[PDB]
């Protein structure tokens, strides 16, 4: 099933996800529906918060083939270093891109789509992407990293579209 993706201004994008309790069949339907939604919208990552489910679930695909499935349930940043940043975009902030500061390298743990934990050391577009998506789970969007000015210009340009 494809899910609607919430757009700013929506208070539901500001909600703080509670952790996933038991990884099960029902949690697995959410996952595949998020993958379906993420590809359908040609996005490289998605957080349950954006589809208005408020649990700590994240699906990602940073491959250029669009065939490498990565799932982060209840993720937890253990280490990080450096700074990086690229032009980021967001399915929930339609057609707005800006550069945002990020840690270069991240090291997270999380449970996978079967409920089994894994540790992951990341850099490049994955590190940027893990950070961007975990921000969604705690009510934070990437435009928050910018002067109030650019933040108003961004909401204005998103009013019009929708
Ligand atoms: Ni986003
Ligand atoms: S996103």
């Amino acid at each position: 099933s494809v899910l609607q993706v919430l757009h700013i201004p929506d208070e539901r994008l500001r909600k703080v996800a509670k952790p996933v309790e038991e990884v099960n069949a029902e949690i697995q339907r959410i996952v595949d529906d998020m993958f379906e939604t993420m590809y359908a919208e040609e996005g490289i990552g998605l957080a349950a918060t954006q589809v208005d489910i408020h649990q700590r679930i994240i699906v990602i695909d940073v491959s250029e083939n669009r065939d490498e499935r990565l799932v982060l349930i209840n993720p937890e940043l253990l280490e990080k270093s450096g700074e990086t940043g690229i032009e980021e975009g967001c399915l929930s902030i339609p057609e707005q891109r800006a550069l945002v500061p990020r840690a270069e390298k991240v090291k997270i743990r999380a449970l996978d789509r079967d409920g089994k934990p894994f540790e992951l050391e990341a850099d490049g577009l994955l590190a940027i992407c893990i950070q961007h998506e975990m921000d969604h789970l705690v009510g934070k969007l990437f435009m928050d990293y910018l002067s109030p000015l650019k933040q108003q210009r961004i909401r204005q340009k998103v009013e019009k579209l929708d």
